[PDB]
């Protein structure tokens, strides 16, 4: 199927990323992993996104998430994930066509009573995708907890 | 890898399957849809869960979902799903080994300010995966919207 039109703006996210990535939070020490993302669509106005992580050494699983991003002509655009860690997300921002950016923040985090606030940020750089996720909690307030960076496959 | 412990009661999901459905809603003439899902897991307590739907008779996509279902061994499970239609769900229930079912609510709907409520209910009868998805909303009491039945690959 052709590329929606309110795909294509988006549509250098089309295809599979693979690159590493690393943790750390207040709580938590720093930590890396290997990650990997597809982003594919079937002609609707919808980009479906799926991604995994693993443990750089062995490759052994760590994490999965899957969700959908729903952009729109005027910039704004919306994003729902679920995480096979039991949290679910929408995400609502705007993307940025010259700078090939997307700046999420969250409307709802569900499931996960500590966290209160999730954002993403994307960004291609040089061709690479980079992203950093933020996170809040009652007593620590947002800031970054994950950074990657993903070539193109 | 193998399959962990807490998946082990639910193996009966693993694999892809394929059949077709019906949806009607007070608002809603019915409408008929051939669905996918596929069932998988990495070796964690966790099951992903991708489902697509198409029109019967061309084949033309519909609309899609994915997410992860955490089962405990205690026949607890939580399910966590995000649509492309942009909405999310936290569904939580039980599952029940002699009858090979599987019964949620939802804790939250995200993103969908006029439902409500959903319920997802699935049972294998005979081989083959049925489910239920009622749906309320908030002049509508909980009652069906979809049902399914599609036979394992």
């Amino acid at each position: 199927p052709p590329v929606h039109p309110f795909v294509a703006p988006l549509s250098y996210l089309l295809g599979t990323w693979r690159g590493q990535g690393e943790g750390e939070y207040p709580t938590i020490p720093s930590f890396r992993y290997g990650e990997e993302i597809r982003f594919s669509h079937s002609g609707k106005p919808v980009i479906a996104y799926t991604q995994k992580t693993w443990k750089l050494e062995s490759g052994a699983p760590l994490l999965a998430e899957s969700g959908y991003f729903r952009p729109r002509p005027d910039g704004s655009i919306e994003v729902v994930i679920a995480c096979s860690t039991g949290l679910v997300e929408v995400q609502k921002g705007t993307y940025n066509v010259d700078e090939q950016s997307i700046k999420l923040k969250s409307d709802l985090v569900g499931n996960a009573s500590k966290v209160k606030e999730i954002s993403r940020e994307f960004e291609l750089v040089d061709g690479k995708l980079s992203y950093v996720v933020r996170w809040s909690t009652t007593t620590n307030p947002l800031q970054p907890l994950l950074k990657a960076i993903l070539d193109k496959l």
